[PDB]
């Protein structure tokens, strides 16, 4: 009946985008706009309103292939937010998560310490969790993207960002505490 606090969960994501915030552009595109994106994430709850969640963008490569790729050597690159949602019903809540993606690269170091470009560009998202089953979650949510960098005084209407949908586990059952 009463919600849990102290808790962890971990799950995977999948949205697609409409545009993104790249720099290098040669394509055309498939359809208009919207690139799929797979990823996991995982969070800790620390009370019924207020919890912690990190996420990173994993990777597939296709072993049976001979074709040269390759962008970056060494980089690696993790997303840590917080997680605040609202208790609307038993198994439907709502949710909203803000935090920032931290991104680094390897491009020539001599053993000194320096840096020539980090991702630290703070985001957050929106949307809601349902509980279909124990051990077994799923929620959708979405991020804003015209949000940053420089206030527009008019145009666009903010009505349409990312779009998501990922499965998350939550373990902490016990039986008496």
């Amino acid at each position: 009946m009463a919600p849990k606090d102290n808790t962890w969960y971990t799950g995977a994501k999948l949205g697609f985008s409409q545009y993104h915030d790249t720099g290098f552009i040669n394509n055309n595109g498939p359809t208009h706009e919207n690139q799929l994106g797979a990823g996991a994430f995982g969070g800790y709850q620390v009370n019924p309103y207020v919890g912690f969640e990190m996420g990173y963008d994993f990777l597939g490569r296709m072993p049976y292939k001979g074709s040269v790729e390759n962008g970056a050597y060494k980089a690696q690159g993790v997303q840590l937010t917080a997680k605040l949602g609202y208790p609307i019903t038993d198994d439907l809540d709502i949710y909203t998560r803000l935090g920032g993606m931290v991104f680094r690269a390897d491009t020539k170091s001599n053993v000194y310490g320096k840096n020539h470009d980090t991702g630290v560009s703070p985001v957050f998202a929106g949307g809601v969790e349902y509980a279909i089953t124990p051990e077994i979650a799923t929620r959708l949510e979405y991020q804003f993207t015209n949000n940053i960098g420089d206030a527009h005084t008019i145009g666009t209407r903010p009505d349409n960002g990312m779009l998501s949908l990922g499965v998350s586990y939550r373990f902490g059952q016990g039986e008496a505490a």
